[PDB]
């Protein structure tokens, strides 16, 4: 008979940068 | 042997975008 | 025995805004 499922994997790589901020004053 | 493993989560956040332009 | 670890998951998600811009003219 087969064993179990193995472990779950790594997490995912970083997500990417967010949007520029807003302009100045 | 079993079969792989699910999934590992979703990975962290990304970093703060840039700086936005100047004002006017 | 257990099977191999699963896949790396998705990235994650985008990063915040960034900071506002400086003074203009």
């Amino acid at each position: 008979p087969p064993g179990p499922p193995g472990p779950p994997g790594p997490p995912g790589p970083p997500g990417p940068p967010g949007p520029p901020g807003p302009p100045g004053p």
